[PDB]
């Protein structure tokens, strides 16, 4: 599947509700950024080699990947409408930023990042 290619060690799949808050609990205070993305989401598709690549560049956030289409009502729950889209949390603060972006517009996410380091 093309979200399993070349993905680093610091990128998880996501596939229950349980092990999504194992995650973001055993995260302490790190930064997570968590990645909803579609099977047929062509920009999903499109930026996945940029997001690789940015989770290499910061080996200490973690990445988060939940595909909606297998977890529907999770990303229902958490208000996720449309794709590519992004949460991120750390720690105490919890969810601190919601945004999407586009294919070239990915500088958002490395400034969302810059944020929060």
């Amino acid at each position: 599947k093309w979200w399993e290619r070349k993905a680093g060690p610091n990128m998880i799949d996501i596939t229950s509700a349980e092990q999504f808050l194992n995650a973001l609990k055993d995260a302490g205070d790190r930064l997570v950024i968590v990645d909803f993305y579609g099977t047929w989401c062509g920009s999903c598709r499109a930026m996945f080699p940029k997001l690789c690549k940015t989770a290499k560049e910061h080996p200490n956030i973690l990445f988060l990947k939940v595909n909606f289409d297998e977890n529907k009502s999770l990303c229902k729950s958490l208000n996720v409408k449309v794709l590519p889209y992004f949460h991120f949390y750390r720690g105490a603060d919890g969810q601190v930023e919601s945004f999407s972006c586009s294919l070239a517009k990915f500088q958002k996410l490395r400034e969302a990042i810059e944020r929060h380091n």
